[PDB]
């Protein structure tokens, strides 16, 4: 389902973003390649990036906001889902690839 | 009620950012200030912008992606509505203070 997400790093107003993909699987997906995104910057040196969960969860909430909105074809309208359902489903789909 | 308000000037997808209010009239007067501030820019040395609503239909016809969203309390969603539906607003917006 059509999902859209917003992000705003710092309290600069200026820094208010935002990103839509097909499914909510590959927005979570989103939201892990901006905090690797991240740490390729502070590691340049460093080809390949390990984290673990909590350092993602730590990242996400540094970050002055961050939501999503999931289309509902039931009522054609955007469903809000907060910071801590965004770390939740980052999990399931983390805890899935590696299982897979 | 709460309206976000999504933007894309240009087909550069960075450029994607968004900004949120308390009801529709304010995030259509924040539409009229976006374009307000290109005039400005596009006319450094005039104090006083002035245009019609033509003008800024154009302007918001070549915005890359122009829409927002309003909640609903009804259902606690997020309405979709898109740039046909924003000109409009404008529109009985900027009538109804000019007849005010």
């Amino acid at each position: 389902s059509h999902t859209i997400l917003l992000v705003q790093p710092t309290k600069r107003p200026e820094g208010r973003t935002y990103a839509d993909y097909e499914s909510v699987n590959e927005c979570m997906e989103g939201v892990c390649k901006m905090y690797e995104e991240h740490l390729k910057r502070m590691n340049p040196n460093s080809p390949s990036i390990t984290y673990d969960i909590s350092q993602l969860f730590d990242f996400i909430d540094d970050l002055a906001d961050l939501s999503c909105l999931v289309y509902r074809a039931d009522t054609q309208t955007y469903q809000p889902y907060n910071k801590d359902w965004i770390k939740e489903k980052i999990y399931v789909l983390l805890r899935r690839q590696a299982q897979q």
